């Protein structure tokens, strides 16, 4: 129903392989690969604000689903794309050669990004406030 | 007694002036100044683990009070210093020309970094799980 909350990373797969594939420096990969931080989502109807802890970087993006928006990626590149809401619990978008699906089930968010034959998956749990 | 917990930044003063004085790139100052992230502290006796969201960077440091420790600063530089316990609710250290005081008051942490005539102050509030 609502994505709003603070979410702590529980596990992830293929962080190193994905970050290498997009061109992150090996130094940033090693610094960030073991960080289990907190991301925050604020949802207001179709409007979303994301404060994402991704490795050693914090990325803050904001978008209304269905509208074109500029979003900062891991590389510092700003891509223009549209994020769609599928049902009430799935955010879907594509940018460059990456497909991203953010799914909320109960208190768990599973983020799956696919780049070629690499599936980068992040599993995070809502902090119960 | 215990600093352990997750803390969300509530307010801060003089971020830009402090970051300019330590030589942070201007582009990192502008994108980091409005981020209100979550920092985590794990305390075990005199041993501390810090996962700090500072602007658009995540910094992870460890140390034991009273023992010389190597710590990453906001610029990525590593410094060797000693962190002291003043009372039971203040952590205090000096490195380069900066004095840092971390004070716990119930659910509020206040961090005061002083550099010459600039006082950079962060107030964070414990996330109640
Ligand atoms: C699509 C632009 C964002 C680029 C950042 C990529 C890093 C992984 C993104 C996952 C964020 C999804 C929110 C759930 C919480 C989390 O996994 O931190
Ligand atoms: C001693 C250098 C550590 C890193 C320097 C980054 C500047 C911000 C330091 C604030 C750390 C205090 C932790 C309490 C919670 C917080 O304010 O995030």
């Amino acid at each position: 129903s609502s994505f709003s909350g603070k979410y702590q990373l529980q596990s992830q797969e293929n962080f190193e392989a994905f970050m290498k594939a997009i061109g992150l420096p090996e130094e940033l990969i090693q610094k960030g690969k073991d960080i289990k931080g907190v991301s925050e989502i604020v949802q207001n109807g179709k409007h979303f604000k994301f404060t994402i802890t991704a490795g050693s970087k914090v990325i803050q993006n904001e978008f209304t689903v269905g509208e074109e928006a500029e979003m900062e990626t891991m590389t510092g590149e700003k891509v223009k794309t549209v994020v769609q809401l599928e049902g009430d619990n799935k955010l879907v978008t594509t940018f460059k050669n990456i497909k991203s699906v953010t799914e909320l089930n109960g208190d768990i968010i599973t983020n799956t990004m696919t780049l070629g034959d690499i599936v980068f998956k992040r599993i995070s749990k809502r902090i119960l406030e």
